[PDB]
């Protein structure tokens, strides 16, 4: 049986979409560039900061320098770190409680494979940081996902080959990265964006040790 479960944050445990999309509006509305509501924020789910602020600058063929570029960035980011503030236990995804608490008292390792600089900080505010045996640091790895580091780095923190075991995640390039590590990945959405190659499952209350159970012994 599998020694340890390697988690995302973000799409699994939790989200911070309505937290991240409040933060880009109030900037856009800040710098006056208009169209930044809920529809157009759909494209920047997944992308990094910097990504982001460009498509919103696009929006008004606006140009700045590096100094401004670097400024309107830790803006939107100081924003989205208040507004997490108000993260609580009632942000944890259905079945995610009853899942950490079975993989523990089966002694399962848990460890937190997340690109979130605020991981630890969330998981404090959502009383999940007792069950997690580690907590990958995005900050030591040298590649980001679809690149496999985090997920190695992660199951290594724990004692186990990642070979030994799962990883869940919602988005595609997650479910290369855990692949890539050679855990065996279980995705929650859709195969349209995660592939039709691995186990996906549609909501996170699918997610029970019984179920990764019967996916590790097929
Ligand atoms: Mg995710």
């Amino acid at each position: 049986m599998f020694k340890a479960v390697l988690f995302d944050l973000d799409g699994v445990i939790t989200d911070t979409a309505e937290y991240h999309f409040r933060a880009w509006k109030a900037l856009a509305e800040e710098i006056g560039i208009n169209g930044v509501d809920r529809q157009f924020n759909e494209q920047l789910k997944g992308v990094s900061r910097e990504d982001s602020l460009q498509k919103i600058l696009d929006l008004a063929d606006k140009k700045v320098s590096a100094e401004e570029f670097k400024e309107l960035a830790k803006r939107k980011n100081d924003n989205y770190v208040k507004m997490i503030q108000d993260v609580s236990p009632a942000d944890v995804y259905p079945g995610i409680l009853q899942l950490l608490k079975d993989l523990r008292s089966n002694k399962i390792k848990i460890a937190l494979a997340s690109a979130s600089k605020n991981g630890p900080f969330l998981l404090e505010r959502m009383n999940l940081t007792g069950y997690f045996d580690a907590i990958a640091d995005p900050a030591e790895v040298a590649a980001s996902k679809p690149a496999p580091d985090i997920f190695i780095a992660a199951a290594h923190a724990v004692g186990v080959a990642p070979s030994e075991s799962i990883g869940l995640e919602d988005s595609q390039a997650g479910i290369q990265a855990i692949k890539d590590s050679g855990a065996l990945p279980i995705g929650v959405g859709r195969p349209e964006d995660l592939g039709d190659d691995i186990v996906i499952v549609p909501d996170t209350s699918h997610y029970t040790l019984e179920f990764l159970k019967e996916v590790w012994l097929q």
